[PDB]
């Protein structure tokens, strides 16, 4: 029978209108964006409109947005810039970062690398076993005079848990007043919003952050992204990683990928127009899925890994485990004929055999983490599809148990 | 009426077959290439075929090829790796780079930044005003114990002049034998092949290089790129700029842009299939352009800037000045009704004009250089279109000088 995709957290398909915007730009807007000829001008008009659509999506200003190759580049760029700024201000002190124990690889690994190289100091703040969040008291307790950036993801890709970013920013703003009075540089705050965009409202003024990472392929756009920098070139400096021909105000040089930008901008227009519909629909079907998993297997057999009492999570995500010695997450997914899902981050799928380090940093019991499955629903996902998926998981576990 | 594009050195349109390959991958190959299910492995297979197509284009092996966002990333990545590797083996010497005085902004500016921040030393070798190349003996005379990289553009964007990259690699390999015996680390060689791909044969084995920059939008492909690394992960070290999810063997992590890669793959295919025919057609129509310009303005009025006797150049590029006090490049082009071209690196406000620094580096007399136009033709340019373009340059200059 027909397949049901429930791995939207790993990647989303392109919206038809986004593909249409890309195809048009491929044919019509092929010229160099810098040129005084009509195909270059059309390209420049594409890029300008897309920058405005992205700013509208996050409630910022187009001057605060630069286009990048993706989420990984945007996240590396923030970190890099903070090091270079600190070096500019010195040239044996090192800059210090505060982040969480559960960040995407594109934050965790540049950070670990900086410590391995003795370039930076980093505090990885654990998440509470009670809330599933970094306690903001802990982030603030970790502050030292050499601290320059707090980077805390908006929502976790594996659990859907939403982090208290607005409160972190607010506490950092009150602290920065004491610091400036003491002659210490202000601390900046980044959020990796990769998983939140298109699923719940992301507003840079409600968030209060200085930087924000945008990831197209998480909200039905193409595999590029962007970076928001508050008061870019004015209140917040940004030291490029790349050097070249002057594109993106020299913050990110290289001839602009016009068709990808047309796509990102169109994807952002859709989130602006429809975010409220998307969120509500995802929520209904994810909550339905949870209800139908407990009806079919039993409350006693299901551990809802994404659920902490009173903690916001993404509306589409359900991380759960079914009790049984034979029902490791990868092993169950291999027996499914309908469900397409994951047992973690797409880029850690190789290591599907051992529990997710992320679930383990969330305090998920080792035996429950072995059996963990991440189901993430999308814009098209229906309750009918949820019924087929649960009936697929029902047959799968029976075959692993009859073996 | 109809306009004629002669600015293909700045960018090219996409081939129809390329667009088709991209739009198909958008609909069909959208799953995460890291994911194990059905949709993932379809994307993976698009990426592997594309990397095979890239390999075949340059005469290499798919294991030696990583995908990047474009040529600027690829160029910066090579310079960055050499610095991080030097810092690795030191664990107050600095790494040293030899390059030319005529490189693209994505090579010159990252090196210039490195010398400004005191991270590296750089020798910008000038070009010979007899050959218009950076002679190999001048490159070898720049070598010092801290030298780790020579990077020399395969063909120049401005003039289309081809550099002697094979002889550079051959001599450096020979110098490297004596180095390793003296305990010194070997010198690696990079070429920015941006302007040569799809215009002439490019073969990693004939060029001898350790790195080579590939740029899709210069051969009717998308606005992404790739980097060849000889013996990647075995013989030649690459130290990444980016850190993340393990993609491109951890040399360039980040989820793979599969429709762009599918495009670049298709564009690489068309080059392998048709490089000879593209080259010959280009050379035909460019040569016709130059004979038409001379027939129409006179041999005395036209200064061909690209041209050094017995020096190879791209088949499609014609950089030339028309003699006259009013005829700065941008002034003539602004008067044209058909021709679309460029003035390359030249600038103009209203205080005055600045000729291309690149042409001045080739020794073009300042006054000639101020009048320089870069015309670069493409796969579809016809002799009939050249004729329209010469007619247009004629009416353009006529209105400027009476
Ligand atoms: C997908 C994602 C990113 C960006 O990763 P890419 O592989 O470059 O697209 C960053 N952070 C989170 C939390 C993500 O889910
Ligand atoms: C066009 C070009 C590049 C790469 O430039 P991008 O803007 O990144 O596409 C590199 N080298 C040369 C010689 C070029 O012409």
């Amino acid at each position: 029978e027909r397949k049901v995709y429930m791995d939207y957290n790993a990647t989303t398909p392109l919206e038809p209108e986004v593909i249409q915007a890309m195809t048009k730009a491929m044919w019509e807007a092929w010229g160099n964006p810098s040129s005084p000829y009509s195909a270059g001008r059309k390209a420049k008009d594409i890029i300008n409109a897309a920058r405005e659509s992205l700013a509208k999506m996050i409630g910022g200003k187009p001057q605060d947005i630069i286009f990048t190759s993706g989420g990984t580049e945007s996240n590396n760029l923030v970190i890099h810039s903070v090091v270079k700024h600190f070096h500019a201000n010195q040239t044996g002190a090192k800059p210090h970062f505060i982040t969480s124990s559960v960040e995407h690889d594109s934050i965790r690994l540049p950070l670990e690398h900086l410590v391995e190289e003795q370039v930076a100091a980093v505090t990885f703040v654990p998440v509470s076993k009670v809330s599933g969040q970094t306690e903001v008291d802990d982030i603030l307790a970790a502050v030292r005079p050499t601290t320059r950036l707090v980077t805390i993801m908006l929502a976790n890709n594996e659990t859907g848990i939403v982090m208290p970013v607005p409160e972190i920013s607010q506490r950092i703003k009150a602290l920065n007043q004491e610091r400036v009075a003491a002659g210490l540089p202000p601390i900046l705050v980044h959020t990796d919003a990769a998983q939140a965009l298109g699923k719940q409202r992301v507003d840079v003024e409600d968030l209060g952050v200085d930087f924000l990472t945008i990831v197209g392929h998480k909200f039905y756009g193409p595999r590029i992204g962007a970076l928001y920098i508050r008061g870019l070139g004015e209140f917040t400096p940004l030291y490029p990683m790349l050097f070249g021909g002057g594109q993106e105000r020299n913050f990110r040089p290289g001839t602009e990928n016009t068709p990808m930008i047309a796509g990102l901008g169109k994807a952002a227009e859709l989130v602006t127009q429809n975010c409220e519909a998307y969120e509500a629909h995802m929520r209904d079907v994810r909550d339905y899925l949870e209800e139908r998993l407990e009806a079919e297997f039993g409350q006693k057999r299901i551990h809802l890994n994404s659920q902490f009492p009173g903690t916001q999570r993404l509306p589409n995500t359900c991380n759960f485990s079914i009790r049984g010695p034979r029902l490791q997450g990868h092993v169950v997914l291999a027996q499914c004929r309908v469900l397409m899902a994951s047992v973690g981050a797409a880029c850690h799928s190789d290591h599907g055999d051992q529990p997710s380090p992320v679930l383990l940093s969330y305090g998920v019991p080792f035996d429950v983490a072995r059996n963990a499955l991440r189901l993430s629903v999308g814009r098209s996902t229906t309750r009918a599809e949820v019924d087929l998926v649960v009936q697929d998981l029902k047959q799968a576990v029976a075959q692993l148990e009859d073996q």
